[PDB]
């Protein structure tokens, strides 16, 4: 970044041909941001704002009757409850906009209001670095809450939750989405190993679900090329075919015997549609790192609700992007302050995987989102 | 074995007691009351038989050997 | 002590249960009803606890050594 007080000095009144730099900041004072627009609408969809709730209540036992007799007495019945909660982070943050009284006085309004429009787009790329942190940072963090300590999670991770047992399949501690695949390019084997391991905690397309698959081009090319039958990379073999949407280049049928899938819609949620392979729905998605793929569960029985929950302040004088005063005031140093806080975590931490493209090894977290590693 | 002139009625009989008061799921008021300890009973009273012998047919997929009830279904023990 | 700014109330509290139905004393119907025996029950459900353990004191008129709890007052030793 660039940072301080401005200054009389940094103050440019013309360009050498004699054009306003007034003119030039005035493109900059009010335009909406094409590329923060995104942001935001990747925010909207993934997250939703938080409510407090039990996680499902365990079912209770079942009786059954006993042969009567006419002299003697039944013998009696009995059951019990229980039941549990999750919690969610938070956090504060704050920029500055320093100035000097000869800086006010000379420098165009159109710069003021260029740099109150970067503050707005600050505010955007912060909110959507802490929405997917929380989904590809694999590590459950503590947070504080009313000074008890609690602890907020990410999708399973390999630790001591057990998930719940679903059509007579139970699961071990242990159970992990974040999955390497093996190999340095994707294949079906992978894509079918991802998809199946979201849909063994229910999710399935009978429930009602949809599943998505946001990635990025390079592994997109990939699952685009797979063929019933065929041979993919890594020597796998492709179960299904991959349809194009309706609204894709045109393509020639390989065979009589058409393609073992439904076409897509143009869109889903008002983001475009490459195709379809298995059942779930494939998205070219630019924010998306290169060795990365997020499946997501969606809609049906189980999946109405967003994989993040947002964790605003308590009280609504605290909610939202604010403006504070600031400390230094009209001559000689001006100051303003804008403060954000909220926070993150995964209620459903089966409703979606995070497959890795490599080799072998571990699961590495995406560096542009690592816990720690910045506000971008 | 369903429908048609042979079979227009089901296949196992469910007889319930002749009168009214007994027919049906009952509550039964206890014997134990108010203190130190409470009781209540539930009561229901029916049993079953079969009288088209031959409309059904029950195959069992076994290598060799006689017929096996299947334990879920054993008149001898369990009542669910 | 007694009245003033801090013995607005006294040094021992009486607890009785939240629900009406359970506090006072109160008469069980008994579980041997008419022939050849009879009982009835009374009940009463209660505790106590001091709020001001600086608002009185209790002395012992002896010549040395430990406090000793009073036989007819050791809590569990009888009732009434």
């Amino acid at each position: 970044n660039q940072g301080g007080y401005n200054t009389a000095g940094d103050i440019k009144y013309k360009t050498a041909d004699g054009v306003s730099y007034d003119s030039l900041w005035n493109l900059f004072s009010n335009v909406t941001d094409e590329w923060n627009k995104h942001k935001s609408k990747m925010v909207q969809l993934m997250t939703f704002p938080v409510t407090n709730q039990t996680e499902k209540v365990p079912r209770i036992g079942q009786f059954g009757f006993e042969k009567a007799s006419e002299f003697g007495v039944p013998e009696s019945k009995r059951t019990e409850l229980s039941f549990y909660q999750l919690a969610y982070d938070f956090e504060d943050y704050d920029l500055a906009f320093r100035y000097t009284w000869k800086f006010l006085r000379d420098a165009p309004s159109s710069q003021i209001k260029a740099y109150h429009n970067q503050a707005l787009q600050a505010d955007a790329k912060l909110i959507h670095r802490k929405v997917m942190e929380a989904i590809f940072d694999n590590r459950e963090r503590e947070a504080d809450i009313e000074g008890l300590p609690y602890k907020v999670y990410p999708l399973y991770n390999g630790d001591n939750m057990i998930p719940p047992e679903y059509n007579g399949t139970t699961f071990s501690t242990g159970h992990n989405h974040y999955l390497v695949s093996g190999g340095t390019k994707i294949d079906s084997a992978d894509v079918e190993m991802a998809a199946d391991h979201i849909r063994e905690h229910g999710y399935t397309e009978e429930n009602g679900t949809q599943l998505i698959a946001f990635a990025h081009k390079a592994e997109i090319q990939e699952v685009r090329r797979f063929r019933f039958g065929q041979t993919n990379n890594n020597s796998a073999v492709a179960n299904y075919d991959f349809v194009q949407s309706q609204g894709e280049s045109p393509l020639y049928l390989p065979n009589a015997d058409g393609l073992l899938g439904k076409q897509p819609q143009s869109m889903w949620k008002g983001l475009r549609v490459k195709g379809s392979y298995d059942d779930v729905l494939w998205i070219e998605e630019p924010t998306m790192p290169a060795g990365y793929v997020l499946f997501l569960a969606t809609g049906g029985t189980l999946a109405q609700q967003n994989l993040v929950g947002l964790r605003e302040h308590e009280d609504a004088a605290w909610r939202g992007l604010r403006q504070i005063p600031g400390n230094q005031t009209r001559y000689p140093l001006i100051d303003s302050f804008y403060q954000r806080s909220f926070g993150t975590g995964i209620r459903q931490r089966g409703g979606a995987v995070v497959l890795q493209i490599k080799a072998s090894g571990t699961y590495d977290i995406p560096t542009k989102w690592t816990n720690g590693g910045g506000f971008e």
